[PDB]
């Protein structure tokens, strides 16, 4: 058996994350100050007699500064009041902000709030083209539409062209904020990534900045960063003691990138256990993926697939030595999860993730069979298999394991492939297929998504990519609609799914692959989130 040649770049991080010793004095000092700043900020939110515009700008600022997770109740009460008073008498910037904040929080505010800014034709009044703050908030708002918001169909094009036109002559930091928004809208960005940018590049440089909020935002970001570094060290240790880097040398060494992904799903301190569980699963399914993609023979992958379905340590002997390694590691990981969830009486939920992993592996094997046969399925058949191979049903399920408040009913809802989950999975599938089409085509993978699309509909590569882009836009509208009240489960269990879609958009930004090639996209984010603190 002549295996393929090892082609993955080594981890670019070395051991720089392996050992992090927290300074308790600094941590305790930060925590104590934050407690005081947190109360000052609460009183700012609860101030009586504030105008609508000032209230919305305060909430927006606290959200972008990344400290809104301290004020979920206060912010919810205030937006709920604004939603129910149905105030509809403002300029474009307050109106667009009002619409975006309410929708992001699941309040189904009517899009008719935008009619007064449009002509008879439903097109935005071009006279608004010189109101840069209106255009900027309209722009951000355009990304939260559902299928019921066709009144906003023109908003992205309109605001984009006039923001591009205005940008070079804007003062700083507004210019940098506009320029940044045109590359990465807020609603589809990774929250920590956008927070780090806003704090350091924008709010820190605003003439009108509130000093209490800025100091609060920097201390809190740097304090949470200490936690993230501890987690990453603990996970780096775990990965090192498995030593796949030498026993399974065909496989990508990407535990830092995997941690960044888990950090994108949730950054808050109460999700520490959930993050560590999640990153271990992303790491491990990545190994399995490389086993199917870049090492195993058809015969070996069959045995591996069947062994996974039966899920029993008895089965290791049917496997080649090198597969014994990952298989025992997989089984042990899930035994660890059960043990770690035992004191909370939540061990029994691990089976939900196990069943999703089995599904991923079944579909991995189908994908291998297709490649070997030179099969090009129709799109419907392609999708029936390739949606699960995104791993996104599996990761979403995994993200619930460490969430203390996730119940059996939450897992039951997720097992039915709800619409919002399906949309998130679709976004991952079509964006990766658009970005990795050329490579996969070079490797002979004739069952890749865009190829299936071209052959099925009889259209060009360009037209197929346009069709996949439409699928992503439709899926984003479904995600946005999936967040609207009443939600089928607590919003706490929707946000991970939204954040999985965001991570996709951020990792494949401008359409190149970012996990297998972390040098382009992910490296700067990892440095800004997990290496450099924000200077105070
Ligand atoms: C499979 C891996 C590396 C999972 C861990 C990181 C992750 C969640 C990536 C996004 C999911 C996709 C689209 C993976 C594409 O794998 P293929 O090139 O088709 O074998
Ligand atoms: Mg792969
Ligand atoms: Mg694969
Ligand atoms: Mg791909």
């Amino acid at each position: 058996i002549v295996r393929p040649v090892a082609d993955f770049s080594p981890s670019l991080w070395g051991d720089q994350f392996l050992s992090f010793s927290i300074k308790n004095q600094v941590a305790e000092k930060y925590a104590k100050e934050i407690e005081a700043l947190k109360e000052q900020t609460r009183n700012m939110l609860l101030a009586t007699g504030m105008k609508l515009a000032d209230t919305l700008n305060l909430i927006d600022t606290i959200e972008r500064l990344g400290i809104s997770y301290h004020f979920e109740k206060e912010i919810d009460d205030i937006l709920d009041q604004i939603y129910n008073q149905n105030s509809n008498c403002n300029d474009l910037c307050t109106s667009a902000l009002q619409f975006r904040l309410l929708r992001q929080h699941g309040f189904n505010i009517s899009p008719e709030i935008f009619s007064k800014f449009q002509d008879e034709n439903g097109k935005f009044k071009e006279s608004l083209a010189s109101d840069v703050l209106g255009l900027l908030n309209l722009y951000e708002a355009s990304h939260v539409r559902t299928h019921a918001d066709d009144i906003l169909e023109d908003a992205l094009a309109f605001s984009t062209i006039h923001l591009e036109s205005a940008a070079p002559h804007l003062k700083s930091p507004l210019r940098e904020q506009v320029t940044h928004a045109l590359e990465q809208c807020l609603h589809k960005g990774v929250p920590r990534v956008e927070t780090r940018f806003f704090i350091s590049s924008i709010y820190d440089k605003e003439q009108s900045k509130n000093n209490v909020l800025l100091r609060f935002a920097k201390l809190d970001f740097n304090l949470l960063q200490m936690l993230h570094k501890q987690e990453l060290a603990q996970v780096s240790r775990w990965w090192k003691d498995l030593d796949f880097v030498t026993t399974l040398p065909y496989a990508r060494d990407r535990v830092v990138e995997c941690y960044f992904w888990a950090l994108g799903v949730y950054f808050e301190p109460q999700y520490s256990q959930a993050r560590v569980m999640l990153v271990k699963t992303i790491s491990m399914i990545s190994i399995v993926d490389d086993t199917f993609d870049a090492y195993g023979t058809v015969k070996e992958l069959e045995a591996y697939t069947d062994a996974i379905q039966r899920w029993d340590i008895n089965e290791i002997d049917r496997l080649p030595d090198y597969m014994k390694i990952s298989y025992k590691a997989i089984l042990d990981l899930y035994k660890d999860y059960e043990k770690e969830l035992s004191s909370a009486g939540r061990s029994h939920i691990v089976c939900h993730a196990i069943e999703r992993m089995k599904e991923v592996v079944r579909n991995y094997n189908v994908e291998s069979t297709w490649f070997i046969e030179g099969y090009t399925p129709p799109v419907s058949e392609y999708l029936s298999n390739a949606l699960a191979t995104t791993t996104y049903y599996y990761l979403a399920t995994t993200s619930y394991l460490g969430m203390k408040s996730a119940t059996e009913q939450d897992f039951e809802w997720l097992s039915k492939n709800p619409k919002i989950l399906e949309a998130s999975v679709i976004i991952c599938r079509v964006i990766d297929d658009t970005a990795t089409y050329e490579v996969e085509k070079s490797r002979g993978q004739i069952a890749t998504g865009i190829e299936c699309c071209m052959r099925d509909y009889g259209i060009s590569t360009k037209e197929a990519m346009a069709k996949f882009q439409n699928m992503a836009e439709t899926a984003w509208k479904d995600i946005n609609e999936g967040l609207l009240r009443p939600t089928p489960v607590s919003t706490e269990f929707l946000t991970p799914i939204l954040n999985l879609a965001r991570i996709v958009e951020v990792t494949y930004i401008h359409n190149l692959d970012g996990y297998t090639h972390p040098e382009k996209v992910l490296k700067p984010h990892i440095i800004n989130l997990l290496v450099d603190s924000i200077k105070i």
